[PDB]
């Protein structure tokens, strides 16, 4: 059920993009939308939704559309009162408005008691060792990877430099998500090779809208120095 964890070959190297990696800092670099209680309005294609949704900050858009991975995902969260997080893009963000992918969870019964936060440990590796761990925190039981990766790489971004305007210090990179029935998956971190970042693209992994639990799950980022 697992996802084979890296081959040496399956992870892009940051020596062979040749575009500008501020363009992969943007996604991370506190970058999301968040939205509550909101219910869809609007539908673009079969797989997307979209929902009133503003950013309060630098106001931007008032509509995100989220696509995701297919027909049967749309329909099921069509009428349902959810609670969005993601990273948005704006280029050939086409349908005040800014595109996303998955980023959806019904928002009945799924979250803590006391109106807690949830600490989720990252553990960073770094040419095989463990440097540096630390915690990104939600209040959902059932929370995106999706979310907990954004949180994950903006703080790294802030401590390690992770991305930067034109390069990043580390040649590989992989987030790899460990589920309490011992299912993992990890996205890559860096770019696909070349000399233009695409956005959409890159973000489209989070089409599945992907879910763990929050309490029990564990996050490992595993980078490899230039
Ligand atoms: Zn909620």
């Amino acid at each position: 059920e697992s996802q084979p964890d890296p081959m040496p070959d399956d992870l892009h190297k940051s020596s062979e993009f040749t575009g500008t990696m501020g363009n992969m800092k943007y996604l991370y670099d506190d970058h999301y939308v968040s939205a509550t209680k909101v219910k869809s309005v609007d539908k673009f294609l079969a797989h997307d939704l979209i929902y009133n949704i503003s950013d309060k900050k630098l106001k931007n858009y008032d509509k995100v559309k989220t696509e995701l991975l297919n027909e049967d995902l749309a329909k099921k969260y069509k009428d349902e009162v959810v609670d969005v997080y993601g990273s948005n893009y704006y280029v050939n963000c086409y349908f005040g408005k800014t595109c996303m992918y998955g980023g959806i969870t019904k928002h009945e019964g799924n979250h803590f008691d006391n109106g807690n936060l949830q600490n989720v440990l990252v553990r960073v590796y770094e040419n095989k060792r463990n440097t540096i761990s630390f915690e990104v925190q939600t209040d959902k039981k059932s929370v995106t990877a999706q979310e907990l990766d954004i949180k994950a790489r903006n703080f790294l971004i802030n401590k390690k430099n992770l991305y930067e305007f034109n390069s990043s210090p580390y040649e590989t990179g992989y987030i790899k998500f460990i589920e309490n029935n011992g299912n993992t998956f990890w996205y890559d971190m860096m770019p696909a090779p070349g000399d233009k970042f695409d956005q959409s693209k890159y973000l489209m992994m989070y089409n599945d809208n992907k879910t763990v639990d929050s309490k029990s799950v564990k996050i490992e980022v595993h980078l490899t120095t230039k």
